[PDB]
């Protein structure tokens, strides 16, 4: 995460899931299964999806590993979250960071 540009609070996708319970649950969880990720600045790398699974590996983790110490832990739902919000969002970077990392490079 040190050599990983924080994905400046992502696009806070808020997957909503189709369940306002979970819609709410991400809006509530966005400070943990959240609207932020860590990754390096990818000019879409013809596969940010790649750096994604690695970013979900850093971000859900930083929130369930350096953060499980705060008392904050995920469940496969909570993870299905970081995988829906983060695997998707970092994937969004596959298309979206070719924009931003084009900009920032």
């Amino acid at each position: 995460l040190g050599g990983y540009m924080l994905g400046s609070a992502m696009s806070r996708p808020l997957i909503h899931f189709g369940n306002d319970y979970e819609d709410r649950y991400y809006r509530e969880n966005m400070y943990r299964y959240p609207n932020q990720v860590y990754y390096r600045p990818v000019d879409q790398y013809s596969n940010q999806n790649n750096f994604v699974h690695d970013c979900v590996n850093i971000t859900v983790k930083q929130h369930t590993v350096t953060t499980t110490t705060k008392g904050e832990n995920f469940t496969e739902t909570d993870i299905k979250i970081m995988e829906r919000v983060v695997e998707q969002m970092c994937i969004t970077q596959y298309q979206q960071e070719s924009q931003a990392a084009y900009q920032r490079a």
